[PDB]
């Protein structure tokens, strides 16, 4: 449930992708960081405590997972249809966006 | 008209976002990157030169401008609203699309 | 509550963003239906009982709650900025994610 | 080049894809539509000759497209992956699309 929990759960299965050599084991480290994407998502992050549950920054903070899973589950696709090396570059994309997140809020 | 062009276009207004002061220098600055990336949709560039006009790789290479695209025109809406910092946030989210096509094709 | 509850809501405010004269109307319709379809996203429809929490249909069937979800910020974006009538053509446009999701689910 | 020929092929490949009974043929067709959408978005309709290219009308055009083309791009990636149904069940989707740009615009 807690929201340093759903993080570890995500920067593991990261490194589990890259490592992966097969469209099985990629698609079962995407669905876990699915999972825990969406748990996350109602959080309040320490640094938010303070502002609104309406405010312009939790939708901001609630919109950052909506575009994580987003890629997660295209991810996920290409993971589905055989082809690896694609579903385990989407996954080394991400970083991009847990690193957009983080600049603003952890 | 170049791909190069458009490219230095698109870099330099994202510069030009980050260090506004004021909706109107965000709004320019993003109306000048939706017609670069509209332009760039068009080309092929030199890593996708021997391959089909119909390639998984060049209609994911389109593709990736369409994605820009529409991020691009979600901040126009925010700058159109005033809304100056969740713009230029909008922005730095802009880059990891960037970044991911130039994983696969720059 | 239910996810017939949930669809009730979403149903009921589709039409008062229809009928509605004003941006608050708009509003406020979205942030219901915001919450509906959030609370809505963990359920299993009776059609997919049987089968597993992981399966094909049952990731399928949470996306398409992924796009609503998107859709309505979007319009609320929108009717934050007081444009009405571009909010109502939003949920329009909306409508149709309803309908994939009915045609194959319920 | 012509809107009424883009019209055209977009609604002849629909029929196309209804019919189909195997992945290539509903891959080709969707890849005609893909062709028709992207060169569509660049047109004026009779209706929006007298509006700004920059309007919230155009804006709006324009982007009715950019949903089309995308939903095009989800369909095709299913028929890429063997997923026959699922893909003729996605183009049959996209008349909701058509509907809802036809009522403002045509
Ligand atoms: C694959 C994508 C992501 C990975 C691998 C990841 C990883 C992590 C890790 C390892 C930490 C803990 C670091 C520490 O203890 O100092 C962390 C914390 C945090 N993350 Fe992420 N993250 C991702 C995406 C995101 C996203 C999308 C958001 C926001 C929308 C987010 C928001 C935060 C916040 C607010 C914290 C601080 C936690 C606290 O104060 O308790 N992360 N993340
Ligand atoms: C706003 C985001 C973007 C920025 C800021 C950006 C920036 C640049 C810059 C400055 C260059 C050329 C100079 C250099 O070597 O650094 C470049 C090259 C290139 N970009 Fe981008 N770019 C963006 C988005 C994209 C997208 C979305 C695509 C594809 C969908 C793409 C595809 C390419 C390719 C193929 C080249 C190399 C072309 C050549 O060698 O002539 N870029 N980009
Ligand atoms: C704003 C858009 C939506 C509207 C207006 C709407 C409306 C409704 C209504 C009024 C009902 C039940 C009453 C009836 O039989 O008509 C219903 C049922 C249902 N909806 Fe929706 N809906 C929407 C979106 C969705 C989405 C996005 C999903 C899935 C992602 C979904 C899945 C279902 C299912 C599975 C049922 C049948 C449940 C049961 O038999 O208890 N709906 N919808
Ligand atoms: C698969 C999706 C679509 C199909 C099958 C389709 C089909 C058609 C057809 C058959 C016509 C001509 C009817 C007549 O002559 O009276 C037409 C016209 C038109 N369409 Fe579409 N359409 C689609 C999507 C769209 C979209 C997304 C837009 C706008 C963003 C659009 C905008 C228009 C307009 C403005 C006209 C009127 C043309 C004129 O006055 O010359 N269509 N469409």
């Amino acid at each position: 449930a807690d929201l340093e929990d759903n993080m570890e759960t995500l920067n593991d299965n990261l490194k589990v992708i890259e490592k992966a050599d097969n469209a099985a084991q990629v698609k079962d480290a995407l669905t876990k960081m699915a999972a825990a994407a969406a748990d996350a998502w109602s959080a309040t992050p320490p640094k938010l405590e303070d502002k609104s549950p309406d405010s312009p920054e939790m939708h901001d903070f609630r919109h950052g997972f909506w575009i994580l899973i987003g890629q997660i589950h295209d991810a996920l696709h290409l993971a589905n249809c055989g082809k690896v090396k694609e579903a385990q570059a989407a996954a080394e994309q991400l970083k991009c966006t847990c690193n957009a997140c983080h600049q603003k809020y952890r």
